[PDB]
């Protein structure tokens, strides 16, 4: 899986190890092994939520499988719960796209995974 | 709705009230509330188009419904017309990728829109 | 088309007239004409693949068909391997999500391709 996140939070209030903790809490959350599992955060971006720069987050995961109404929404709970606790961020003002991948959709080590 | 520009213009470039702006028409446009509309605008990168690095924008407008034919041809006029105005990039250099959310794949708030 | 990279390899690294060779390259995978495939590159990023740190890259592909099963095991080949001899990023540390648009999902020039 793929996690991303675009914020205004500024790249000196992203703590350190926030890479790592993503990487653990996804590899946990999906069940994907750790080795699978990428991770990037794009602080100091213009952007806004609602109209407010107040700080925001604009997210995407994608995943082989592991998407679907109850997964995301226990996704979600885990996501804006980390933005909250390390980046200060608001609940309400986080947006996560999910994406069920198809395996002949996702290329890796000069093939697909189908 | 997300929406998000990603340019070559540099920042400088990006005129005072153009989030606010693309909120507000965004809204008009999708008949949805302006606070839940996301922008995002990303100058001073790295691309090309058509073979050339002169002004152009890679966009994506995400919305739970209201996506369709002609809806998508009314907002490329909206977007290609404002980038146009503001960022000065020719609407032939522009290009608007379009993606229909399933409500139970837009996490916000702990939770979904499912 | 459409192809994006983010990777966390320095601006310095990312060599002179790299988005024109993407943009041949990919002219010549797909077909398409060089004049309508867009190329986004995004160096300096902050990312871990697997937990690591070490040289990586996301990337996309987006084309209105030219998309497939044996298609992408192609364009994963011919991909990696420019990010590897050009950016020294290794193929299992490469990740490429490829989409097959509907014309009518994507924007140009006050329009869609529709
Ligand atoms: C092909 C599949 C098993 C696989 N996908 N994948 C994605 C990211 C990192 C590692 C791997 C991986 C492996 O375990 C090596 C052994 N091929
Ligand atoms: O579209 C909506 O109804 C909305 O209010 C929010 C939204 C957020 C993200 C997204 O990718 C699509 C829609
Ligand atoms: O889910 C898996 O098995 C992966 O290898 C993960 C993955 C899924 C979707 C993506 O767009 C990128 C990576
Ligand atoms: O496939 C084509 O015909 C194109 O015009 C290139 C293209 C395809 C899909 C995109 O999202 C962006 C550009
Ligand atoms: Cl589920
Ligand atoms: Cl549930
Ligand atoms: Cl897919
Ligand atoms: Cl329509
Ligand atoms: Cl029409
Ligand atoms: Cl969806
Ligand atoms: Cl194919
Ligand atoms: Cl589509």
């Amino acid at each position: 899986p793929m996690f991303i996140v675009n914020t205004n939070v500024p790249r000196a209030s992203v703590p350190d190890g926030f890479l790592s903790e993503l990487t653990q809490q996804l590899a946990q959350a999906t069940g994907k092994p750790p080795q699978y599992i990428a991770v990037h955060v794009v602080p100091d971006q213009l952007m806004a939520f609602g109209g407010s720069s107040e700080p925001c987050a604009l997210c995407s995961l994608h995943s082989i499988g592991k998407i679907g109404g109850a997964q995301n929404r226990s996704y979600s709970k885990l996501l804006c719960g980390l933005l909250a606790e390390r980046l200060r961020i608001s609940p309400d003002r986080v947006y996560i796209n999910y994406y069920d991948m198809n395996a002949a959709n996702v290329g890796w080590n000069n093939s697909t995974f189908a």
